[PDB]
């Protein structure tokens, strides 16, 4: 895939493009469950330092499986469960009557089965840990008679071994109450995770994509805690569904536009707003505000359509024309002249004003290009660094092509006397109706 | 307790009601002491494996003590302390002379117990491990002759159990500079944080709060590292007292209002502020704008009154009356008609403008409800989903009962000429003086 | 050192002096180094339980080689990568045919060594597990014969114990995608941080200061993971180099100044804005406007010049003259008369307003000052907390020296009517010239 860039000098952004998208659109559910043993301290008079091992070991054990009862009886509210619904859903269906059983009864011979439940979903049930056929064959013949069998020292430290998952899920659901993102190797082992992605009703590519990429699968999923109940800890893993994919993918990055007037106080300012990422999506465009909505890979954006607005494809015209009609492009205006960069895909954007020093070096050469006042570019080929300030930056060194669109800066075409300095969020049409009411108080005059 | 709802068509928002509180206004700070071991590194002609295995654990515990004097050297700033000013003026008397040797006087023979320190508070102290106790009396006769006893394997497990807790107390301690919040199971186990718990001067039934929300107590909840010297690591564990219990408390959610008229720039939004949760407290109502800042139990909330504003019970009467005197009323206005969506306890708002799709299905039957241009809300009773655009949100399944206020949506009370277009934190009546003030230029003309 | 601190009546706003600085300026990276085993499965007729165990344990061992295996194919491009440019372009390196090679011949016989890489810079490498040798030494006659050799029980607990810091490093690389902050000791412990910060090439006095900070070095620092090949895992730590040491550092606090009219609606409402971390670099102020972005130590601040902005000095005389011609001092103005605090390094800034309660006590004499309408200030010399309506601060028990600097309040010099009631990030001068216009419009009038 090749990554292209655009730097357009008017209004003082770039758009990063060739990039492909992912974007999550459902939720696949699946049960886990661990199965326990129901038991209750037996004492037989004990002193062997093996027994005692063994004893505190189970006494660990009880603890976790009383954590985890009083971890099931408070079932969170916390937010408005909007991306755990589909989980939160199941789990109500497990408080039945009958279905924990049900489970139990499915994975009796088998670690995994596809389970119909009685609300109607058909969800994929697995058994990642045996505890009640390891505690009921190996540890009770030891502490359930008048006086304890002697255990060897390999089954000492295969109980800490096995015990050992169990401790740390409910140290996870304990500190997070029930609900953990991302999902960790305790909840989902990478070859749990990996043989649940082959296990899926998705397409064969699509199972390449999740099996690619499963770091940003475990930091787009949910564990949720369901119940503890006749020796059997549950609890579901909601995993994405990208419903979009390979669809075309740009970044906008917006910097601050002045004029540069010798005389400070005389200047007026210009920032394209809404930058981030843009998706092709179902004849729009899914537009991601927020920075750490979105996991890139390559070239591929990772992006949940749970944190995105739909806007018109036409929102794409602010990056060729600012002033087309089509699409009310917006703004937002200041008079605060600060030096800043922006670090783009494939180079960089300068916004530098005042006496700030900007520059722009590689590391052997030195300084290969001085900034004027005014928004600037430079292209990553054959820059290493860029310096605003006292600040140095890292550009990227991905390869690709950048374009320097030339043009002239739109601020420059604004009369400083009538200009609106103090809005937020401002089309370009609702910033020139401010300034053809402000120019009827002066018609008159 | 019953949940219930109101949407106010007029104004775009909604109040979800029913809610209890329990508010932190007070700290109750312990010492946690862990018993060590002052010992030298000791060398006696050793290459037996068991002798061996002991060494590295020795030296695992002798790193992790000088970690924590490291640690406890640098005593942070980090931020205004202004939530755990409680505890470190606890450490700061532990570091007198004499008060370590105090703790480890009361708790000599028994693990809890309260102490009057010298600078005055009454507080509660545990020995939670007991290493000094371990190490002097199963490792030293092993270590401190001229040449080793060797140690039975029982014993090689047994100190890697005992040492395990100290060194993640350290590991914790030393990535989050001696300040972790939430407080970890390691800092502070379930049966010692439920004895602290029941052994607190609280009501029993505060006491019973506390116990069935043990896992909002710890995410309010602060550890903070005091000491090593003497052979005593000690540190503080501040947990939250809830002043306010059983307060009205109601969830305000608010979404943009603008015009639909046909021609794109003719449309003028406005939206209700300080969306959040309001809870009755002293008289007055205690505000939290942060979203993170109240976690949910039930139809509980947990809030910090530390990041809380405190508003007249006034503030209610916005929910009724938009437009009435007692309170000035705050909105903000634009002219950004994106379409979005509140899932609210409920139901849900919907505020959809242009183009957009907006509708709400049930999983079986498909789309129940298409919204038309403005702002709407639905019910959860028969409905799963709503979607708007490419984004599909899912409603909250709690049980409880909507009341739909209708009433005319208050954007169209305003003349679009003379409309404030770039209002944040804007006042009803403000609003309106920037109208007669505009009013006038126009009465001349 | 001497903190002191400076209450300007007349803005509403304080500061707190006396702090050192220490700004992040560069990067240090090394390589660290995990020799590991090239070993296929291998079956032997086995059933003993030490064979089990052991057996289990490297099937652990190489899951966590294939974990780091698809982890390393995934290389990430989350977010602009411009703090960890530094360590992707020693990972590009290492990817270079030969090189790994080359690390695994200089540390063929030592542990630590620098190594001149092909692309130039001369790294500092380290070998901090050896696997390679414990795994074909002590395993492979275990499990590479017609028949099983039986291992002792302290090989069992010894290969548990070495095996498990590969495992952590998984574990923690596979939840993050590759790159971690802060540092573990996992990745590096202290032992081995001290002994990386001696060898640095760096002077005396600035590694005694990051040897005294090493909490603060770890949250300023990165984890890159690189390449598994060739029987060698590496990964880069990125550790922060503080080329501004020992400069003026100060503290801008900043609270609503407003009027205190009896009617309310009638009030006018000013703020100055930048509030956060000044520090005298380079002939320049470098600023900080996020919370999070500094940590402080006694009396030394560490920042990270990478999210600061580069201003004039002329910048600290909105602190002594707020109507000053050299520099532009800005505010953000409006009408919402809201109580609220601020803990400063010294005392709180109150700004009181309405009926809202306002006080200042002492644990055990009660109020000592009741706060009227309008911003106070009160030193912590016999106060502990500050009650603002519903919520109590605590204050800082800092030693140091506050200065009441009294003044006149400036929103008093303000005409209500011609006030700009919605500006954020204005210009004094700014605002007067709205004012000047303003005053246009009423001089024909
Ligand atoms: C300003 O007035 C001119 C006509 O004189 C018109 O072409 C233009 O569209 C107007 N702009 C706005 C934003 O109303
Ligand atoms: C606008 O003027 C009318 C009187 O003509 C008055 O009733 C109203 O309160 C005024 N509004 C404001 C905000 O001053
Ligand atoms: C306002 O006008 C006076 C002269 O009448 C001048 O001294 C002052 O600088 C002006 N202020 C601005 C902000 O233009």
């Amino acid at each position: 895939q090749n990554i292209t860039e655009e730097f357009y000098q008017s209004t003082c952004s770039a758009v990063s493009k060739g990039y492909l998208s992912a974007l999550r659109t459902g939720w696949y559910t699946s049960v886990i469950t661990i199965e326990l043993s129901n038991i209750k301290e037996n004492k037989c008079n004990g002193t062997d330092a093996k027994v005692k091992l063994i004893k505190q070991e189970l006494d660990k054990y009880k603890n976790a499986v009383t954590d985890l009862q009083l971890l099931m009886q408070s079932t969170p509210a916390t937010g408005s469960g909007s991306a755990i619904a589909s989980g939160v859903a199941v789990c109500k269906v497990l408080h039945l009557e009958g279905e924990v059983n049900k489970i139990k009864s499915a994975l009796l011979s088998t670690n995994k089965a596809v389970v119909s439940l009685s609300n109607g979903p058909s969800v994929l049930t697995s058994k990642v840990l045996d505890l009640k056929n390891y505690i009921d064959k190996q540890l009770l013949p030891i502490v359930n008679k008048q006086s304890c069998s002697i255990p060897n020292i390999e089954t000492v430290i295969e109980f800490q071994q096995k015990n050992n998952r169990l401790l740390e899920i409910t140290r996870e659901f304990s500190v997070n109450a029930g609900v953990t993102t991302p999902v960790s190797t305790y909840m989902l082992t990478n070859s749990e995770l990996l043989s649940l992605i082959n296990d899926m009703p998705i397409t064969n590519d699509q199972k390449k994509l999740m099996s690619n990429n499963v770091q940003i699968v475990r930091q787009q999923s949910y564990s949720i805690m369901c119940i503890i109940k006749e020796e059997v800890l549950a609890y579901v893993v909601q995993l994405p569904l990208y419903g979009v994919i390979d669809t075309p993918c740009w970044k906008l990055h917006t910097s601050p536009l002045c004029t540069t007037n010798t005389k400070e106080g005389s200047n007026i300012c210009l920032t394209r707003t809404d930058r981030g990422w843009y998706c092709d999506n179902a004849g729009s465009v899914s537009f991601f505000p927020q920075a750490e909505t979105c996991k890139v890979q390559s070239n591929r954006v990772f992006c949940d359509t749970m944190n995105s607005l739909t806007l018109p494809s036409e929102v794409n015209l602010c990056n060729v024309d600012i002033f087309n009609p089509k699409y009310d492009c917006k703004i937002m205006t200041s008079k605060t002249d600060v030096s800043s960069s922006v670090i783009t895909s494939l180079g960089a954007i300068v916004s530098c004003y005042g006496k700030t020093k900007c520059t722009a070096s590689n590391k052997n050469r030195g300084i290969i290009k001085t900034f004027s006042n005014g928004c600037d570019y430079v292209s990553n080929k054959g820059v290493d660094t860029v310096s605003v300030g006292n600040t140095l930056y890292y550009v990227n060194k991905q390869e690709g092509k950048s374009l320097y669109v030339k043009g002239e800066p739109i601020i420059n075409f604004y009369d400083p006397l009538v200009f609106p300095s103090n809005q937020f969020d401002a089309s370009i049409s609702q910033v020139n109706e401010k300034i053809n009411q402000s120019l009827a108080f002066i018609r008159k005059s």
